[PDB]
């Protein structure tokens, strides 16, 4: 026995807050959580306790510490098959990563609709509020490799595999409502431009380089999604606090054969929240795994990520009722014009067991639809249809990638396809073709119908010549970027300006920055001048006189496009740093922790070293991390209780902890002599909004602090920060 | 036409300092840098100017902006073969990354010996000082994926492919002289322990997690390399400023067949330099591509990376003369006992053209030796010989990986091997077997000989039973850790303490931290106490009393193990940040740039925005980056010239710049009114060693600055930085 006698090696198999226990595989942490899909993976789950160590051929190994050699200082012999099997498996562990979205984090869960949608769709998973559908959801970035950082500025993917009783439906979305380009033929061009440059393979996880901004400057269709990426949307706080969108117009098809256009939405029930750029960037260094870690620890805590599925619905006969083409994936449909109708709730409640087997090998593809759904002619969606099947043949080693356990339908699947590399299923059908008599033609086709019917495409009318031609209706590039911009708060606009400004300062060829500034002046002059000023560029008289683009169907803003215009904060599962000292005042700490617990807010107790400290009244306080070990970047607010403040008053790290938190607009709360730290962030004796302070940590000290956390960040502090050296 | 009128899109084909030009593929940047290997790649280089855009089948494309569809808003057609070919190639771009050392950066160069080594080896590439051998070298980290960060704490790889006239010789080394483990059979155990943990795939690029420290605590053979990784060796400033080592005893064999034992060394002619932990970690967020960028830009500037190849030579009759085993790759050979003989110089002088084709597909393997070299029974080397061939079958797609251009020998190769996936060579030999009569037995075997002979193994005597058993002579784990510890300066010791303390604080299971502290107590009590103190652990009485391990063959230290004990600094190729103001004293900047140019030291002019500022005498000064866009992390020293200091005096970013540089021990120089900044870093009126200050940037000012830079960092500053909030 190598395990410690007290069993402190094994994580408690029960919900525990982040940091309290080591993390564990899902089926060990949460054995009582189940769903149909998790149940069906049991046949491939492999345990370990009380088993002998073997080869893959089931032969017990006696010595797993040494190779076979001719004498104990001799050459290794070719007959050591135990060595070669173990080294061969290791030698071939890696598979190609995804072309895009290589970096991502996944969890199991379930979905249920609020009511039957049988009036608008015959999709079985939406037919009955008691029907529960297991899901597997992978969130991701786009540009960087599987080993790149989480808190980059980038679009995020949000892909949901629904294991329905009528097939797999994959909803393969992103965290913005549009894309950079219109036609799929340009996808390798765009992706090449944003990816690391081909001579030197720099930069990782970043659009802040020449080729990306060259492409944007030469393809104004990209401006709409670029505005989103340059906004704080590009740097979410958590996968739990971002929106999801299906990107395209799809169709719902009802039992009667009626088609309704649909765009898919995910609403985060934890609310919308993003980092700020300095924070996000430093965080890629302090913890490049932050969002992966946060997702996993949320689920281990019982802070289950929850999302409401919603549909924007447009009748067929309303196809041309807008200023923009519904099929144009660079156009959003404003919620002011077409409301999101709520459809159901998805809850992610179990982590995987093995990240490679379940997460890296999962394959999601938007052509995986089910009867009651269908496509449209969106020419980006159209080409996606080819890519997501094709790419699996190298990534997952061939055409049996549906037999990889995570990818298996829970619905029955039977057909006449055979063979391929890694073939698992052993077909007993005397026939591998149809029509056949020798098995009475089974498995048999099934006519379309209201439920459990075969898939038939909606008989959309097609008329025109075979052309490689962009629709004239897609030839408008500025009005949606402008609607987005005008829908942002003044501080969200500031962050957009600083996004473009920082990124363009990393473009080495000046003309490319000038070209991009010219594009911005076709969107909004204020935006354009503000970026220009940061780049030392002066707008020409002609640029000053560019007529703004028209509003979008009469709208001059839509507040649903703003992260923050309409409060939707939720403090459950946020985290607070508590800065300890060698003699904490216990009455302050009890009050703090009691208030945080009651709202589901976590805490981490920090000090200048590991171990424990002791409060005035003798309570032993265990330390979670050092100031340097768990920086303010990783938390939502900072509280400093009273006591022996002198112990940390000249600690560089403790001071800088409050400076970095202050700079990043986080709430800060100071009790009694911890008010001494006001000097380091230059707060006046009268105090300021966003800094909570009092003689002791209650009456209303915690309610104040928690009100501030509900509003996420202290935007009014923005003017004060530039003067702090942090 | 899309390029600018003024031609500023194309970088000058002449050496230019970092940031002065956009970087470019090596054959365009330096078309006249040639060697036999670079020339031999010409058959596969493909240009682009003035060529028509085509399919892979040579069909010209008219419209590369659109898919073929039925009507300009209609569905995409399956007959669009131009779209599918383009998307197919994209969908299959990725190949598996290396199992280890997936993150790496590579360059072309050449090697040439200082004299003939025919007395000790018949290796042709070492036979004459006139023999120029092309090389391709790849530097790497170990743990993180291909998209992980450069300045992590890790071991680094240093792999050199020598294209000799008698075959490829790959010297596949690392930046420390030993490894973590003794026997290859345990490599997958160690690597899985260090890699992201299997449930959740965290952490990336870090050993700072439970499983690594669990293994280390259970496997004391690891402790020697762990000491190296926890030192500043684990965070090099640059691939140019680290040592390299062949890791194992090999043999040289001469024309008379005498075997000499050899360990290989690469000595950086730019000297030894590393970062400090906070700076490295933060750098992984500010520029995860820092080392890749710095290598590429050094070569573009003419700061070619230079290394001297060195041999420690031990006669065969001396095999048992040391108190460690020569075959134990966890043991180093102290240079005080066996000096390094300087044998030749390697210069890296050209970057690749396409990173994926030349860097990512390069295959190095230490079994690739030539006549004149041979192996030993080192049980780690022994198992390596199996792995580096086997792993390429999946990584590079089959057994013809030597036909991928970068991998091809420049020496002739002919044999009877045929077929395999993507077979390039078309064999005309009527025979595919030997012995054969139908081709008069060609190609024919060659007897071993003094030159151009076939390979024959050294006839080492082997005597012993077939056993899986570790040699008893390997069973000593603490004396080399202790020699390394005692050979470091007191500041290098402090950083080792900090590295253990920081990593162990990130281990969630406390008993693992305790067990590692017990191992430290077997190495050195002072080390063990300092780490324990940072972890709130108290040494027991037994631990205070463990007898230290013996000295190594009478040695109680060897200064060659220190990065810094013996001065070795070279300033050529280093970079200074110069913080501008809106009216710089031009006379300061003339002198600063003058003196920096004379020592080959580069500069970046930094300000609060991009564009230009104008000096007092009207000189226009282009701005390279903002203070926040190019942080002090990225420079070796900071200079603030006189002028309008009021402009920047209250810039938080400008103040922080100097705080961060100060905290990281970098030389700072301040002229005239720049001395106002002393107050932000708490410098007494009387000054401080490591802060250069004068009325103006005269001649003595720059000499003192350049002196500090030759010594790398200001170690005497360490006790002052604890109080600085940065
Ligand atoms: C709307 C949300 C969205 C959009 C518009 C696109 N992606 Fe995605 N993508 C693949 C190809 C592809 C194409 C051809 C287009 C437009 C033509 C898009 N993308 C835009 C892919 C290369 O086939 C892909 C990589 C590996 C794979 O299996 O599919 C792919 C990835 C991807 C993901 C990741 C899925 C996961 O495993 O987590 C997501 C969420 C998207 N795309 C969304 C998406
Ligand atoms: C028995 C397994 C094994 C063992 C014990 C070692 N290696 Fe290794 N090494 C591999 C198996 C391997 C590998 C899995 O085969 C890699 C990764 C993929 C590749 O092409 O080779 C590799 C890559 C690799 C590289 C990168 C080559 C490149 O840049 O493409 C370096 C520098 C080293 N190794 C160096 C070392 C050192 C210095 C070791 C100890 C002294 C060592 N290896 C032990
Ligand atoms: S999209
Ligand atoms: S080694």
């Amino acid at each position: 026995s190598l395990a410690p006698e007290d069993g402190s090696h094994r994580p408690a198999a029960e919900p525990t807050p982040p940091g309290a226990q080591p993390t564990a595989p899902g089926s060990l942490k949460a054995p009582d959580t189940r769903n149909e899909k998790l149940n069906s993976l049991e046949d491939v789950r492999k345990g370990s306790e009380n088993y002998a160590l073997t080869t893959n051929q089931g032969v017990r190994i006696a010595d797993d510490q040494n190779s076979l050699r001719a004498g104990s200082r001799g050459p290794t012999l070719l007959e050591d098959f135990i060595l070669r099997e173990k080294i061969t498996h290791f030698d071939h562990e890696r598979i190609p990563e995804r072309i895009v979205h290589a970096r991502g984090s996944a969890a199991h869960g379930y979905f249920q609709p609020y009511k039957s949608l049988s009036d608008i769709t015959k999709a079985d998973f939406l037919s009955d509020p008691n029907k529960i559908t297991p899901v597997f959801v992978r969130f991701s970035t786009v540009q960087g490799g599987a080993g790149s950082a989480d808190t980059v500025r980038d679009i995020r993917g949000f892909a949901t595999k629904f294991y329905t009783e009528e097939g797999i439906f994959d909803l393969v979305g992103n965290n913005t409502p549009i894309f950079f380009i219109q036609d799929a033929h340009k996808f390798p061009d765009f992706v090449h431009a944003v990816k690391p440059e081909p001579h030197w393979a720099i930069p990782q996880g970043q659009s802040a380089h020449d080729t990306f901004w060259d492409y944007v400057s030469l393809q104004p269709e990209t401006l709409h999604n670029v505005m989103w990426a340059m906004s704080d949307r590009g740097i979410p706080r958590s996968y739990r606090t971002m929106e999801g969108f299906g990107c395209h117009t799809f169709r719902l098809i009802n039992a009667e054969g009626k088609a309704t256009f649909v765009r898919f939405h995910w609403k985060p029930l934890a609310g919308k929240a993003s980092l700020v750029w300095d924070e996000a960037q430093k965080l890629t260094g302090r913890d490049p795994d932050f969002h992966r870690r946060e997702l996993w620890e949320a689920i281990e805590a019982g802070d289950f990520p929850e999302y409401e599925l919603g549909f924007q619905l447009i009748p067929e006969e309303d196809e041309f009722k807008f200023d923009f083409d519904l099929l144009d994936p660079t156009k959003l449909i404003p919620e002011e014009l077409v409301p999101v109708q709520r459809v159901g709730k998805m809850v992610l409640n179990r982590n995987p067991d093995n990240f490679f087997a379940e997460n890296e090998q999962a394959a999601f593809h938007p052509g995986h639809i089910v009867p009651g759904l269908d496509f449209t002619n969106d020419p980006l969606l159209q080409g996606r249809l080819f890519s997501y099947t094709d790419t699996q043949i190298s990534r997952l080693g061939g055409p049996n990638f549906h037999e990889i356990p995570i990818n298996r339908p829970t619905a029955p699947y039977h057909n006449f396809q055979r063979d391929g590399m890694h073939r698992m299923g052993i077909d007993t059908n005397p026939a591998n073709y149809e029509p056949n008599s020798i098995n009475d033609n089974w498995p048999r086709e099934t006519p379309p119908g209201p439920k459990r019917g075969g898939f038939e495409s909606y008989q959309e009318r097609v008329e025109g010549n075979k052309v490689r031609e962009r629709s004239p209706s897609f030839g408008e590039y500025y009005s949606h970027p402008r609607l987005f911009w005008l829908s942002q708060t003044p501080f969200e606009q500031r962050h957009i300006v600083d996004g473009f400004s920082f990124e363009l300062s990393k473009v080495v060829r000046p003309y490319i920055r000038e070209r991009v500034v010219d594009q911005l002046a076709h969107i909004d002059l204020t935006l354009a001048q503000a970026v220009a000023k940061n780049l030392g560029i002066e707008l020409t008289d002609d640029q000053l006189n560019i007529t703004p683009p028209p509003d979008v169907n009469g709208l001059k803003k839509d507040p649903s496009l703003s992260l923050y215009a309409i409060p939707d904060g939720d403090v459950k599962g946020r985290v607070v740093a508590i800065l300890l000292n060698d003699e904490v005042r216990s009455a302050d700490l009890l009050a703090i922790l009691k208030a945080l617990k009651a709202k589901g807010v976590h805490a981490k107790l920090l000090y200048s070293r590991m171990g424990e400290v002791t409060a005035d009244d003798g309570t032993v306080l265990p330390i979670a991390a050092t100031f340097a070990g768990a920086p303010s970047l990783t938390v939502d607010a900072v509280i400093v209780p009273a006591g022996n403040i002198a112990d940390i008053a000249d600690n560089g790290d403790a001071n800088y902890y409050l400076m970095e938190a202050y700079k990043h607009l986080k709430p800060i709360a100071l009790a009694g002599d911890a008010r001494k730290f006001k000097a380091t962030i230059k707060i006046a004796d009268q105090g300021e909004e966003g800094i909570v302070e009092a003689d002791s940590a209650d009456g209303s000290f915690m309610d104040e602090l928690l009100t501030l956390m509900a509003a996420h960040r202290v935007w009014s502090r923005i003017p004060k920060i530039d003067k702090i050296p942090a």
